[PDB]
């Protein structure tokens, strides 16, 4: 999975 601390908006 993709799980930035950002998501889903950076």
């Amino acid at each position: 999975g993709f799980r930035s601390p950002c998501a889903p908006f950076c």
